[PDB]
């Protein structure tokens, strides 16, 4: 059971580089607009406590130099929307995709394109975490590369890198420019909230774990929504609602396991740990597989 | 740290669906060349003991339909390369990346493009264990899919998945169709050798992990290349070599750690495991990270 993110190929043909002044890095170009974050237009000293409308206002179209592979693109208009800046471009994009821009909810999962300097380097599946931060990899330059889901023949772009914090976990926005979580685009100490287990995660990936034949963690044992949300909120799991079950329902009726009974073996993970045993070759519990992912990747 | 896939944009625009009889699978397009498992030509009783040869005989060109995407292909010529079936067509790909076919090692990484009718569904990256096999999520119809590595603008295609085995992982070709190890293309009862942990990806991968500041598994201790392989054939680790201290040498020198002080390091995690800690994430040891795949992720 792979961490499997989605064919990269659609977004691939909308990433462009996008230089203002010393800065350079990555934009998202669908129709006759770029997407990048606005820090596109600081130096390394702005960044420190930045006034963006004034910093924005000393910058005219003729400063922002946006390349895609070897074609230049001249700049109409230029605005700032929340924390992204909008380039209106002459050339609408030949290679644009059927898309819509999403906010992603805390737990959802999505694929990263990571680019540096407009061109694509690798594509890899992550979860939103509780917390509104990412795990990821993202070394300088990667900045305005995306996170998308695909929905048949349309991207839904969920998510746009704008920068590391000193846990070493990643921040960014909505293509609307709102930041995931409490977060500012400004090079100051930002404490992302305690991070929580996403508990629905777990448990889809334990109805994977079972269906891939991997069934040993299951135990004679039943239990309650309270008695196991009170072991959750020990473990500093989500705690699990109806909406939560309801998800599960297809995973529970494909298996013929209760949801509660699954809850059950999780506590008895929780209390007793793992015991040196492996779960579909993972010696920790994974949480960033949804039960649609899981669904997505048992019937293909 | 992620395990990053390529992106797959390039591998997308190959993929054609292709159906003789009853039996539909995935076949890679370049030029005027579809390539496929041979097994297509197979119905169910077949595949429990195959004359390919004799199967292929009772088979014409206009008995294999190949689709990409809604426009139908004519075949003009057949081939049997070893297990994989070469179907000649009339319109070359236009779509045809910069491309070559390589027989990759034991111990390396490539990317596969999970594919079911001819339709990508999802990527991810994968190493080829010591054995020939690959642990990956492949379902019925996913046979055809591709394995690959990008270098620059050149798709390297490595991999073309044919089977899964009795314990769940996975046998296939090269692209000139010879299995990597003891498989053949028949559903019979087949052994993977004992599988083995590639020690040079799993030191690549304590490197990474001492460059993202994880450095808790670092010792006083030192050792020698003998005294360490004598360590490792007792945890079924891929024996050291100096090639293999060679290829670490950037790494080495990077961080400013001597390959046997890493080497001693290791050495102490099995002896003693892992404590309940950590090393970026991983409560186990990770070997599907190359030397190579840690500098690219590391310098972008
Ligand atoms: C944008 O390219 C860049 C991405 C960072 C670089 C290291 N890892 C990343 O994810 N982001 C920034 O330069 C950003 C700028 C602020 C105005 C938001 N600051 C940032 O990421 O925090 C500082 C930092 C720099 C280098 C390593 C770790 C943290
Ligand atoms: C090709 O589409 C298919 C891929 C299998 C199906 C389940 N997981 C896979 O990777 N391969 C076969 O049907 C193959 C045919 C032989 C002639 C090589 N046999 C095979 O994979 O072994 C039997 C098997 C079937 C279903 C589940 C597990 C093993």
């Amino acid at each position: 059971f792979r961490k499997m993110a989605f064919p990269s190929g659609k977004v691939e043909g909308c990433m462009v580089q996008v230089t203002c002044g010393t800065t350079t890095l990555n934009g998202l170009w669908l129709d006759d607009v770029v997407y990048c974050p606005r820090h596109v237009i600081c130096t390394s000293e702005d960044m420190l406590n930045p006034n963006y409308e004034d910093l924005l206002i000393r910058k005219s179209n003729h400063n922002f130099l946006v390349q895609a592979g070897n074609v230049q693109l001249r700049v109409i208009g230029h605005s700032m929307q929340n924390c992204v800046l909008k380039l209106k471009v002459d050339t609408a994009n030949p290679k644009t995709p059927k898309y819509k821009f999403v906010r992603i909810q805390p737990g959802q999962t999505f694929s990263v394109l990571a680019c540096y300097n407009g061109s694509p380097s690798g594509v890899y599946q992550c979860a939103m975490r509780p917390n509104f931060t990412i795990k990821g990899s993202f070394l300088n330059g990667s900045c305005g590369s995306v996170g998308f889901n695909i929905d048949y023949d349309c991207v839904s772009f969920c998510y746009m890198h704008h920068m590391e914090l000193p846990t070493g976990v990643h921040a960014g926005t909505d293509l609307e420019g709102n930041f995931y979580g409490p977060f500012v685009d400004r090079q100051t100490a930002q404490a992302a909230g305690t991070d929580t287990t996403i508990t629905v995660n777990v448990l889809a990936w334990l109805y994977a774990a079972v269906i891939n034949g991997d069934r040993w963690f299951l135990n004679r044992f039943t239990t309650t929504l309270n008695d196991f949300n009170l072991v959750a909120m020990k473990y500093n799991y989500e705690p699990l609602t109806q909406d939560h079950v309801d998800i599960l329902g297809p995973l529970s009726a494909q298996t013929g396991i209760a949801v509660l009974d699954m809850c059950a073996s999780l506590k008895e993970l929780l209390q007793n740990g793992m015991n040196g045993r492996t779960i579909l070759g993972s010696a920790l519990l994974e949480d960033e597989f949804t039960p649609f992912d899981v669904v997505r990747q048992c019937s293909g």
